[PDB]
DNA sequence: CAAGGCACATGACAACGGTGTTCAGTGCCGCGTTGCCCGATACCCCCTACCCGTAGTTGACTGGCATCCGGGCGCCGGGTCGCC
């Protein structure tokens, strides 16, 4: 959590570095981007021990979220050819990217 | 009866007979050391589907997350507070 804030302060003085008056708004609509921006950064580069580039993150997170979309709506396992066509990618593309998302165990 | 004269054979005389030798040359016909001619395989070339690193996303959206117990003993040791 600590580390986190402190990548936050880092995006927020990214951003701050480039704000300007010149938006008709708040600073909390503009600097939040970049605060978004350092958080996810951090969390998809320096999270996993084998680390995973950034295209690869992405790849999980985005099959995890969608499979727990399938659980929830069917409230079954969903076929290997299901998953791979709401991924619409070919399922030996979703074995890999299911092997490259584990954790190592002490 | 003795001396002098002619036959046949005879001491050597070389040169053929015939065979097995000295060099010597060159092969004859068995064993060896390196010429082919290829054929394959390692090393250069171009580009391209994908991997990996970086740049942005304008209503606003301003303090987490705690811990929480049935040891238990026992001592050392020092720190903090009390005494005065």
């Amino acid at each position: 959590f600590l580390d986190l804030i402190q990548e936050g302060n880092l995006g927020l003085i990214r951003a701050v570095e480039k704000f300007d008056y010149t938006k008709g708004y708040k600073f909390s609509t503009y600097a939040t981007w970049w605060i978004r921006q350092a958080i996810t950064r951090a969390m998809a580069d320096q999270a996993r021990t084998i680390r995973i580039p950034v295209h690869m993150v992405e790849v999980i997170n985005k099959l995890a979220r969608v499979q727990r979309q399938m659980l929830q709506d069917l409230g079954r396992e969903p076929t290997p050819e299901e998953l791979a066509k709401e991924l619409d990618m070919t399922p030996e593309k979703v074995i890999e990217v299911q092997k490259y998302g584990r954790e190592p165990i002490s």
